[PDB]
């Protein structure tokens, strides 16, 4: 259910000594990173995840500058960073994947009847 | 990780036509009750529930009056309200859960290299 402001392509060249990948989800709702979960695809494999619950990041060694700006994500950017030897090295279709994750609780009270 | 604003205990008396029961979090933040889910519990079965993604809602046949009012849910009311006769054959510890589901969503960015 999370929507996102839709990018077809970006490019780069050899001028580029970092690229960005844009990710924007139009509708986040969480307050805290806590329930935030990120996810970048690159031919089907996880080349960087967010683990908002533990405050993490954990990036294959084949990837290894891949970051987002986790200052960024309340606001829906999940925009991925990276150097441009693993851009030139991975050019192709990445997917952003966000997930806002259930929350729940619950509370007691005793109804009581008086005469 | 839902909070509440609670209330140990509620009295009634002769009185009261109507009853309600407290149910306030106190850090929602689904902006759709399509989102949302409230569930109200009594000795171990549920007395009332309603399902936001379907804009349902279901009760036994013995709290056929419980209700709650669906336009203060995203303020984090979910209080429940029933008739006195409802209430009265039910007195004892009533258990408010609320849930808001879990969000999702992927997009798709080719990176593209340029000579
Ligand atoms: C590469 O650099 C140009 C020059 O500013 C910029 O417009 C473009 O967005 C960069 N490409 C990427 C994929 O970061
Ligand atoms: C990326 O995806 C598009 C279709 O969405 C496809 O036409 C293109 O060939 C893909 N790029 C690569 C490098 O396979
Ligand atoms: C019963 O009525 C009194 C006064 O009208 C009110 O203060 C009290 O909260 C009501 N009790 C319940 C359980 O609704
Ligand atoms: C809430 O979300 C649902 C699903 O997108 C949508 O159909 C509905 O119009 C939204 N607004 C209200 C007031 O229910
Ligand atoms: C659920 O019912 C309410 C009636 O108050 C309506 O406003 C809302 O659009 C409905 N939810 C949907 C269509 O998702
Ligand atoms: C409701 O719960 C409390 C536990 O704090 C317990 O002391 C009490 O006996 C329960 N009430 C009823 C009517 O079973
Ligand atoms: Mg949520």
């Amino acid at each position: 259910q999370l929507l996102f402001n839709k990018t077809k392509s970006v490019e780069f060249t050899f001028g580029n000594d970092t690229v960005v990948i844009p990710c924007f989800v139009t509708n986040m709702e969480a307050q805290n990173t806590t329930e935030v979960y990120v996810k970048w695809k690159f031919k089907g494999r996880d080349i960087y995840t967010f683990d908002g619950a533990l405050n993490k990041s954990t990036v294959p060694t084949d990837f290894s500058s891949a970051k987002i700006e986790v200052s960024q994500l309340l606001k829906g950017d999940a925009s991925l960073k990276m150097d441009k030897s693993d851009a030139v090295s991975h050019t192709g279709n990445y997917t952003c994947e966000v997930t806002e994750l259930t929350r729940e609780g619950e509370t007691i009270i005793e109804l009581k009847y008086r005469v």
